[PDB]
């Protein structure tokens, strides 16, 4: 089924560089700016958010009225939530890198958020726009045999469980 | 959907022609340099494995950390396990050639098999890369109509449930 998967504006750690999850920080100016770029470029389908207020805002600005559902949340980072990238142990890293064989303190283990994610897309039963985060995109993405990737505020449009269709950038 | 089924590197019982199921046998070193081949190979796909030694050892190797799954591991051949595949009893050889029915004394039925790998391969909910056996890579071959002849340490990519996409033999 065809699905827009959208990774919501960037919030200060961005820049910062530290691990963002369920912590819930919001939009900056330059997050709001990427979300309203968005209106006009996806289609009017129906569309659902995370629940995390950076994901709704950017649905807001996009110019959609989401259902709101935490599954399609960010990976919960644990005890990692607001690390600096650039500090992260090593085993951290590369866990996070290769994309599996994370599970963080207190967390969420890397299985267990993409049993969350793909089930949460199975359950669709017609073409969406899903407002999430950079975690959500990579892991679908990944499945899909490419590199998960996105700047913040971009999209990609897949059809589900097959195959990438477009990638969407905006400047 | 993509799916890449994983038929785990060489282990002792492999060479010397026997039954190789539930037993826990670790793979030989030849076995391992067949999975650390794979690590250049395989998509970096969401992974699963049987739970099995030989199995984990070559997702290991591969450059994976698989979700362990028991349904993915080989029939049980249940007395039958390190038999001699030469000197097998020709009723029992006979059922395994035939694929019509099997089902050995302290073992598992062909249908119980059949369930439990089919149930599996069913309620995967996104492409993935699963370390199996020799069995199990022939069940679904031949679900799709083709020959299921895998060396170990090899792979074949299938378009579930519907065509094999490419095998990958090193
Ligand atoms: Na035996």
């Amino acid at each position: 089924m065809e699905l827009w998967l959208v990774r919501h504006g960037e919030t200060l750690w961005n820049r910062e560089g530290r691990l963002l999850g369920w912590t819930d920080l919001p939009l900056t100016a330059e997050g709001e700016a990427q979300a309203r770029r968005l209106k006009g470029a996806l289609p009017s389908l129906p569309a659902f958010s995370s629940d995390l207020m950076r994901a709704r805002r950017t649905a807001e600005l996009a110019g959609f009225s989401p259902r709101l559902y935490p599954e399609l949340r960010e990976i919960h980072f644990g005890a990692l939530e607001g690390a600096l990238w650039e500090t992260l142990d090593p085993r951290y890293k590369e866990a996070l890198l290769r994309f599996q064989g994370f599970h963080p303190p207190g967390g969420e283990s890397l299985s267990a958020f993409q049993e969350r994610v793909f089930r949460f897309l199975e359950g669709l039963k017609a073409p969406a726009v899903l407002f999430t985060h950079g975690g959500v995109v990579r892991a679908v993405l990944r499945a899909l045999g490419e590199d998960g990737l996105v700047p913040p505020g971009s999209a990609v449009a897949v059809d589900w469980p097959r195959r990438v269709l477009v990638r969407l950038a905006l400047d």
